Formats: C-alpha cells, structure tokens, sequence
C-alpha cells in the first residue's frame, strides 16, 4: 500500500548548486504538490511571510492554464535587506513553471527570482529547480538545485552567487518548516 520511493531525474549542469537534498516531508507526493502549488495558495503565501524580511506579499495566483505540465504563475513581494544604507529592500519577482509532473515518479517546478534593486540586480536572475519525489512510507522528499542566469556578467559575480545560495537555503528551510507544520497541526 505504501508507494515505492522514487528517483528524481536531475539533469546535471556545471553551474548548478545544491540548496537542499532529500529533505523529507511526512505526507504523500500529491498532497505536498497541492500544498505548495495547488488551488489554495495561502500555504505558499505563508511560506513566504514566515520570513519577516518578506513584506508586501500579494495574493499568490493559482497555476494557469491549469496545474499541469506547462502551467505557470507569476507573483511578487518585497524583501528587506540592509537596515539603513542602500539598498534597504528589493522587489522580488517570482515566476514558477511546471516542468514535469508525474505523481508516480517526480514533479519538477522551476522557480525563477528577479531582484531589480540589489547591486547588479539588472544583470541576473536566480533559477531554482524544486524536485518533489517519493520517500519511504508514503512520504515526500524535496531536492532544490539553484543556478544564476547571468544576462550580463557582473564584477560582483562571486559575492552574488554566494549570497544567493545562502538566501535560497533560508527560503527552502522556511518552505520545509511550514510544510512540516501544516502536516502536524
């Protein structure tokens, strides 16, 4: 009765970094997909607002045309940065795309973040692949892989890549913590 654990089909890319891997969420795959990406979007909104640096978090739309391979959505919030010296905050422009959906195997949603107000923010977007697949005993594993798409290379490239990895890890930890709390409550 327990679904078998599965393997995500993670295509390699030399500028990829691992954010988190094989993080367990104690609910079935279809449930976790629905909690993050389904029609009740308050859960993903709360993932974002759990970080008190995240403000102006608009209502998140559902995936259109449908929650299906090829569906996508956009939303925006603001992230507080420095206390006083610029920049004090940045807009965060998020686009999510359903790249692969197979509840018998794995789901891949790509999450791309643009931050126009950071230094060199006009030079890059952050692309994170969120893999969801089966763990043991009808639970879900999550693996997140990140790379920076440089649309113009920056003299701050190394610092930005390090801080982005650091920030993607914090973002994914809130996602995992909220998921783990929704299930337990």
């Amino acid at each position: 009765s327990s679904h078998a654990p599965t393997e995500p089909d993670i295509q390699k890319d030399k500028d990829d970094s691992i954010i988190r891997e094989n993080e367990n969420i104690p609910a079935p795959l279809g449930t976790v997909v629905q909690l993050l990406f389904g029609s009740n979007t308050e859960y993903m909104q709360k993932v974002i607002t759990r970080d008190k640096n995240n403000v102006n978090v608009e209502t998140i739309p559902k995936f259109t045309p449908s929650l299906v391979e090829g569906g996508s959505r956009h939303y925006e919030y603001t992230k507080k940065l420095n206390n006083s010296i610029g920049p004090k905050q940045t807009k965060c422009l998020l686009t999510e795309s359903i790249e692969h959906m197979d509840i018998n195997n794995y789901v891949l949603v790509t999450q791309t973040t643009k931050t126009p107000d950071v230094p060199s923010g006009s030079n890059f977007a952050v692309e994170s692949k969120i893999f969801l697949f089966w763990g043991q005993h009808d639970t879900t594993n999550m693996t997140v892989i990140t790379k920076i798409n440089w649309t113009s290379k920056s003299f701050l490239k190394g610092a930005i890549e390090k801080g982005s990895v650091e920030g993607q890890k914090v973002s994914v930890d809130y996602m995992l913590s909220e998921l783990r709390d929704i299930i337990s409550r």
